[PDB]
């Protein structure tokens, strides 16, 4: 319990209680200083598992004692001083009945009145005492060591600090090899020198406090953490622990078990008599008698277990049995069924591996029935039981018949923990889902077909699993409440004339005036000096029936919180969320895997988010940076005039379809933490604010997101999918925003945050416009192969315009066709036609020389941006109407210019065009003209002219004009190919005193 002063003093707590980075089975844990410099290793062995020692022991420090057996714990002898202890969680106690002493060593075995099924029991060594078996070098290669006694610090200079427990917890740590000594019974280590090698990186040294504590060793040749030993006492340089052997700790398991029962295939039915006073029974068959015994007076320990041999036996109780401790073990298929309504009870049933057992007896009022083993028990009797069931282990089916008169209950309560059971719901009517509980670690509850409601999730931890299996979808209704209606008492008290003492929130009735109050105070003044206050009273409505409600809408609304469920929702199910009482907010940081399933919530607000990480002691926090990813896969979230976040930490694959005003928020910040999270307790809801520093912890969304009835849309994190947009709005903000599908919007708005990205690769349609904000990058891109590595597919997009803001910038590129104008007015905005990059996108579809022409983009709207640049790389731009821009910068492209009929004009203050084509329609009198006015540049242009009447031989009509003084041989005219023949206008230059001209003037042909 003194550990190292120059590493995080959480690490030793986090190692202790497998949380943190130290859940079982980590590999490689690497170790570090509080500076950060690395201090070791735990690479010798995979993380054991500690949850078999106590997590508290009542009066007695945690750790004391270790569960080896289902029912049975070791300690160190002279450890004494608490009957009650607990696994898993605190409040997960068990009682103790008896205890064998070791009468030469300082070791002692403890029986527990029930089995353990909160976790696992930990593997005794087969080794035993041998003398020099766990030295250095030998068949163990890493020790680990878990104890709660007194806690100190100490530093490289040999100073130690004590440590503020408040109430004492567990610390853990590494030790190093041990020699033994008294003929190998006990073992030994210099834990003293915390900062010597040979002990670890998390070297400890323990004190008072650690009797008994329990010492592992990784076997590494069966491969497994075994425990060897626990504490007996200390020294100034080191521990020295008592070898736990099997050879005793199964002494007190084996005494407490009667005569083995072989059930002989051929004979009779094994018939089971009890006198139940002076706690001795027999079970006979044929003519062979075994004996069994129960519980005595008050001496549970008195009970004796029971193991069951034999094929498909059978068992007939003829009298109710409380067996106290003993249990019942079944080593095949067995049917035990009672004769006229008798009960069973004891310390729990262990159904071993490949058995199924047929359990048709009822339980007792108030107790339990602790099931454990890896086999299958089948709950099958009939009427109600009153009683409870704790599985651990295992499969439980609940399978319990109707009464003669209709009433059935398989259980009062079921528990569910250390992650190993599943329990099998036959019909819906086993058990009120309000009493189903999981605990530590959880486990699975499967429906198997059938609908349930909840009103609570008593959900422990991430174990907790609720899932379908069958073919038949399960529908659950989480109908969740913090205080329900039919649960709240209203008396109706009378206001006194002298005095009151009462409580606030309490109905009066004013026998006088006959009004209702709802008192606001501890006390009201007497004569009625207070009542015509407006302070220590409430005045509510006269109807009796009305007032009453309101002080139970009172009580419901000051006792609610959000609701936060730390479950999985798995399998084939659908969930249903209405409307839920008092603060109607549901977060979910567990996990959802529903493949066919849907998920719905009707008004309220609801929240996929990720887990923060527990640590050892401490409450989470929405502050902390570490946290868990969690993963929701459904096939649709349907979300009904409500609110959705998707938090940071969680991924989500899944269609969304929003309705009646509903708002849904991809990268939310508000998360909810558990302020009893890890602790059993019922959930204490917080509202916070987080937000992901890097990526990987940010909120990540895929599937395709339908809109309507005027909806909302926030994409702020990474995004990929599609959107159906009816009357709805769409913001985005995140920096990597990618449309995996089609985007639609049918009069609704897509509006690109200031600094927002986003990169559409399969097209967009929309009746309205496109806002582009400050700063912010909009992309259309063809489909891109999943074969081919930079091939594309080309997609069209269809735009009632596209607006940039000032330092905005919209893409067209590899394989991208729009069909939208596009407008900028005063600002500097940056539209880019093709692709800038080499290696550029390539394509292997027909449509390259059918829809794009060769060309890497397409556009078939007009600039409107005359203080903006138009960026032109191998791409081609339809100039439908008049188009102005500030510079144009073409290489390798193509502008054409008019529409059909109509004459248009392309007014730019700089061009500088490179092998890129120009083409304008003449009726001989009037053309489409391209208009430069301060600057040109480029070489190698071509001219193309298509005449909407037949050529004349001689015209005069400006086709170009550029700046005074411009390069002549910019411009050249090019052949198009008409009617069989090839016809090619021919362009003269006149220079002039203000602007340089091109002219058309006639044509050639051949």
């Amino acid at each position: 319990a003194t550990v190292s002063a120059e590493i995080p003093y959480q690490i030793f707590r986090d190692f202790a209680e497998n949380k943190g980075q130290f859940t079982p089975g980590t590999t490689n844990i690497s170790i570090y200083d509080k500076q950060g410099n690395l201090v070791g290793k735990l690479d010798k062995a995979p993380m054991a598992d500690f949850s078999s020692a106590t997590i508290t022991t009542g009066s007695l420090p945690p750790g004391d004692h270790t569960l080896y057996s289902p029912q049975y714990v070791v300690t160190a002898k002279h450890v004494s001083g608490s009957d009650t202890m607990s696994f898993g969680y605190a409040k997960n106690t068990y009682t103790a009945v008896g205890t064998n002493n070791n009468s030469g060593l300082d070791i002692k075995t403890r029986r527990l009145s029930k089995l353990v099924t909160e976790v696992a029991p930990a593997e005794v060594s087969d080794i035993g005492a041998v003398s020099g078996a766990y030295q250095a070098g030998g068949r163990f290669t890493e020790f680990y060591r878990l104890g709660g006694g007194m806690q100190y610090v100490k530093d490289k200079n040999g100073n130690r600090t004590q440590v503020y427990t408040n109430g004492g917890f567990l610390v853990g740590g590494t030790v190093s090899a041990l020699n033994s000594y008294n003929n190998g019974q006990m073992i030994t280590a210099q834990t003293g020198d915390i900062f010597n090698p040979a002990n670890g990186p998390l070297a400890n040294y323990l004190n008072m406090g650690d009797s008994g504590s329990p010492l592992f060793a990784y076997d590494s040749l069966q491969k497994k953490w075994v425990l060897i030993g626990v504490l007996s006492s200390g020294t100034n340089y080191g521990n020295n622990w008592v070898v736990t052997t099997q050879d005793f700790l199964g002494q007190q398991p084996q005494n407490d078990f009667d005569k083995t029962i072989a059930y002989t295939s051929g004979e009779g039915v094994l018939q089971w008599k009890y006198d139940a006073a002076n706690g001795t029974g027999t079970l006979t068959q044929g003519n062979t008698t075994w004996d069994m015994h129960g519980k005595k007076g008050n001496d549970l320990n008195a009970g004796k277990n029971l193991l069951f041999t034999g094929n498909n036996g059978e068992v007939v109780l003829q009298n109710s049995v409380n067996q106290g401790a003993g249990y019942l073990q079944f080593a095949g298929d067995y049917r035990v069924s009672a004769l006229n309504g008798q009960t069973w009870m004891g310390g729990g049933i262990i159904t071993d591996k490949g058995t199924h057992v047929l359990w048709q007896v009822n339980g007792v009022a108030g107790d339990n029935l602790h099931k454990t083993g890896e086999g299958t028990l089948t709950v099958n009797g009939t009427g109600v039981n009153a009683g409870g069931l704790k599985v651990g282990d295992g499969t439980v089916i609940l399978n319990q018949q109707a009464d003669a008169d209709g009433k059935v209950q398989a259980f009062s309560s079921v528990g569910i923990a250390s992650g190993r059971p599943t329990v099998v719901l036959s019909d819906s009517q086993q058990v009120n889902p309000d009493n189903i509980s999981w605990g530590y670690r959880g486990g699975r509850l499967e429906l198997n077909g059938n609908n349930l409601t909840f009103t609570r999730l008593q959900a422990a931890d991430y174990g907790a699993i609720i899932t379908n299996n069958s073919e038949k979808k399960s529908t659950v209704t989480l109908d969740l409440q913090t205080l329900k209606a039919s649960d709240i008492n209203v008396p109706v008290n009378t206001v006194s004339i002298f005095g009151g003492r009462g409580a606030p929130g309490d109905l009066y009735y004013d026998s006088s005036t006959k009004q209702y109050f709802i008192l606001k105070a501890s006390s009201y003044s007497p004569f009625f000096s207070d009542l015509n206050n407006s302070s220590v009273w409430q005045n509510v409505g006269k109807d009796r029936n009305k007032a009453i409600d309101t002080v139970k809408q009172q009580k419901i609304e000051a006792s609610s919180q959000p609701y936060m469920y730390h479950g999985q929702l798995n399998g084939n199910m659908d969930v249903n969320i209405p409307q839920l009482s008092g603060k109607d907010v549901l977060a979910l940081d567990g996990s959802v895997n529903l493949p066919e399933g849907s998920i719905t919530k009707k008004s309220g607000t609801l929240i996929f988010q990720g887990h923060p990480v527990i640590h050892a002691g401490t409450t989470t926090s929405s502050s902390q940076s570490d946290w868990e990813t969690r993963q929701f896969t459904l096939e649709k979230l349907k979300l009904d005039a409500a609110t959705f976040h998707l938090s940071r930490n969680g991924k989500m694959q899944g269609d969304i379809n929003a309705t009646n005003g509903s708002t849904v928020i991809l990268g939310s910040s508000r998360v909810f933490t558990d302020r009893s999270d890890g602790t059993g307790n019922a959930v204490s809801s917080v509202e916070g604010s987080a937000t992901a520093t890097t990526v990987g912890d940010q909120s990540d969304y895929s599937g395709n997101v339908t809109l309507e009835n005027k909806s909302s849309l926030q994409i702020m994190e990474r995004f990929t999918g599609g959107i159906e947009a009816y009357d709805s709005t769409v913001s985005v903000t995140s920096q990597n925003a990618v449309f995996d599908r089609v985007g639609s919007f049918v009069n609704s708005s897509l509006t690109l945050g200031k600094g927002a990205k986003l990169t559409a690769q399969s097209g967009i349609f929309s009746t309205g416009a496109v806002d582009v904000k400050e700063n912010a990058s909009l992309t259309l891109t063809g489909m891109p192969s999943a074969q081919k590595q930079g091939y594309y597919s080309p997609v069209i997009s269809t735009t009632e315009g596209i607006n940039l803001e000032d330092n905005a910038s919209f893409s067209v590129k590899n394989m991208g066709y729009l069909s939208s104008d596009i407008h900028a007015g005063t600002t500097a905005a940056t539209i880019n036609l093709g692709d800038s990059d080499a290696d550029a996108g390539k394509t292997d579809s027909p449509l390259f020389s059918s829809l794009m022409k060769g060309y890497n983009a397409v556009l078939r709207g007009s600039i409107t941006g005359a203080q903006s640049t138009v960026n032109m790389i191998n791409a081609l731009w339809y100039s439908d109407g008049k188009s102005e821009a500030g510079a144009l910068k073409a290489k390798g492209s193509r502008i054409e210019l008019g529409d059909g009929k109509h004459f248009a004009t392309l007014q730019v203050k700089e061009l500088s065009a490179d092998n890129t084509t120009f083409l304008m329609h003449t009726n001989n009198s009037r053309a489409d003209q391209l208009n430069v006015t301060d600057k040109l540049s480029g070489s190698n242009n071509s001219v193309l002219v298509d005449f909407l009447n037949k050529p004349a031989s001689e015209m005069s009509v400006t086709l170009i004009t550029a700046p005074k003084g411009s390069d002549e041989k910019t411009f050249t005219a090019g052949t198009q190919q008409i009617g069989f023949s090839n016809v090619t206008p021919v362009i003269s230059t006149e220079k002039t005193d203000d602007a340089t001209k091109w002219v058309l003037t006639g044509y050639q042909t051949t």
